[PDB]
């Protein structure tokens, strides 16, 4: 079926776009074809900081990949990890704060995600029910040696530096979340690979018929282009910043950084971006109007089209 | 107070009698004096196999030290570890089996212990209530490096052999039992030192005003005198064996083994035993009558005096 093969080939390229690494692309391909064949959605898991929802564009990179995956049949489980947050620089949160912060996330994430195929989850739902016995059964499934292979543990173990045994529980609990949620894909940051792999190993160990694929996303470069975007470093673009200011901040970036932001932030397709790089070189497009198109797209995402024209002017 | 000092000095020698090692003898001394001064009892913890109560004399060695400690003010907490037994050669037990086995223990242990100052406990009582959050808080109190110093873990870690993370939980749970029970002394076998030390460390970490002393007891020699007593090795003396047979089994032992059994099994005092070794050498006592006195004492412990005379004849 030549037409479908083209559609699938394109879907796979968009899914890989901007990622650092994908484990399990074949399973992802099988789920995308099933979605096209049957309309059956598959489950995509991504975990978010219950404490800090003051967001800049760097925080949205993973959310943009989640929105892309919804185009190809993903049902998104936006997981707030309140269980560890309510236990405890890291003082413990109460339930009312957890709900307030989730509400805060929801003031924005549906400007990126398709709300109809998104579900906000709290892992305290199943983790409160785990019990001491559930914890025991979880810990029986994972070895000490594998655990000491996570990068920070190996260095601290080698350097004779303290590792608390509770630090062994957190990756197991994150992996268990994938078990309880039946995740088919889990997204995380590039430093999170080991932890994303735990859920994939634990799904097999708990007798599920499947193991989640995983995608790692890089950190977004700041407007400078050499430090990762950080409210600390003063190189961020706040999602709530006023349009004219947000538009001007994006104008600061170099031309090379513009394409990087295109890869990771823009709704334009790989093919459409390829045309932009062609016309700028064929002198059919000016790069300023391309940087303006990008700035306008980000302002229109968090506001609207009309307010995005005024920021340019 | 010269009289009391003599009483305390003797109490300490009887408490050390037969032990491999005592950690915290000063605290034990303070509790014994307080008992003599105020009649206030202190808490002695010892843990027992929920699954196997078919008992020989080797199983009673620790129980005899518990009975001795009751003479000096111990209130004994006979702890059945049903929490791990009901999770699971090691198939899981159900509640009815746990209660049946505890009943089986109670058909015998009060032939050794003072039932009035004994309490049978099940650690599922507080461990069911721990929750996943309690497990997390427990594991935050102990380091990975200290845990890998237990002898079997160090060898397996060095030999690149599998250690399951759940194996890190069991000593922490045993230590937590000491926290929940407020133990002042914990008894165990010589191989158990590391685990006994966990409770003593965890009591401090949970903010208790104290840390349990610990006593380790050796394994009893079999009737042969070179292998530890074992139902497997066929060198055991069953606590339920018929008197005449039980009496004759004890007669098998060598003279050197007789004194060892005196140290670990006999209600006679250190001073009284010293007199027995003197009269056998001064030829005022025959060693056969000494071995008979011991055999009779063990038969009378698990039966009665009258039935203990008939076994000799």
């Amino acid at each position: 079926h030549h037409h479908m093969e083209q559609k699938i080939s394109v879907a796979l390229k968009e899914i890989k776009r901007g990622a650092n690494e994908i484990i399990g692309l074949e399973y992802i391909e099988k789920l995308v074809r099933k979605y096209y064949e049957t309309n059956e959605r598959f489950i995509v898991k991504a975990g978010f900081d219950p404490t800090a929802p003051d967001l800049h564009l760097g925080h949205t990179v993973l959310i943009q990949k989640l929105a892309l995956l919804q185009q190809y049949g993903a049902r998104v489980k936006f997981l707030i990890g309140d269980f560890t947050a309510m236990i405890g620089t890291r003082k413990p949160l109460n339930r009312e704060q957890v709900l307030e912060n989730a509400k805060t996330y929801e003031e924005q994430i549906y400007k990126i995600l398709d709300q109809k195929h998104t579900e906000v989850c709290f892992n305290s739902t199943w983790l409160d029910a785990l019990g001491a016995k559930g914890m025991i059964e979880l810990c029986a499934k994972f070895s000490v040696a594998r655990m000491l292979e996570r990068d920070d543990f190996a260095k601290r173990h080698k350097e004779n530096r303290p590792i608390s045994i509770v630090e062994f529980l957190y990756p197991l609990l994150q992996g268990y979340d994938s078990v309880a949620m039946g995740a088919d894909i889990e997204l995380g940051g590039n430093d999170q690979k080991f932890n994303l792999l735990v859920g994939r190993f634990l799904q097999r160990a708990y007798g599920l018929n499947k193991e989640q694929s995983i995608i790692t996303m890089p950190l977004l470069e700041g407007l400078d282009g050499v430090q990762k975007m950080s409210k600390s470093l003063g190189n961020y673009v706040g999602i709530t910043e006023e349009p004219n200011a947000m538009f001007g901040k994006i104008m600061s970036v170099s031309d090379d950084l513009m394409w990087r932001y295109y890869t990771l932030l823009s709704a334009k397709t790989l093919e459409e971006i390829e045309d932009l790089k062609h016309g700028i070189l064929n002198q059919t497009l000016h790069p300023k109007a391309v940087k303006e198109d990008l700035a306008g797209e980000i302002v229109a995402r968090y506001y609207d089209n009309d307010q995005a024209f005024k920021a340019k002017e």
